[PDB]
């Protein structure tokens, strides 16, 4: 019995705001894409290869203090994101969860 939301797909490309780790923790706009249970998040600034997160090993956790915010929690690290509007918020949490669930279904089929 699978979580997500069928109103959305399992792939998305767009922008998200990400809170920086270090420099007074400022919010910064990054290019992000989900496909095949993988989330790719650009850094500032390529230069670097984008970060790649395996959603099967991450928790998606809506943020209790801002309506458009959510976190991705890996084994290692917490990423704080903010969508650019409420519609985009529901789309990202839905696509992330769908992508995870699809992939989990494939993994636990094999």
């Amino acid at each position: 019995q699978l979580q997500g939301n069928k109103e959305y797909g399992s792939e998305k490309k767009g922008f998200l705001l990400k809170k920086s780790d270090g420099i007074r923790k400022v919010w910064q706009r990054r290019k992000c894409a989900v496909k095949n249970g993988i989330l790719t998040i650009s850094h500032a600034t390529s230069n670097r290869q984008p970060a790649k997160l395996n959603l099967l090993t991450c928790q998606v956790k809506p943020n209790a203090e801002d309506k458009k915010s959510f976190d991705l929690i890996s084994h290692n690290r917490t990423y704080h994101f903010q969508a650019e509007d409420e519609q985009d918020y529901i789309a990202w949490i839905s696509v992330l969860t769908n992508s995870k669930e699809e992939a989990l279904t494939m993994a636990f089929r094999g």
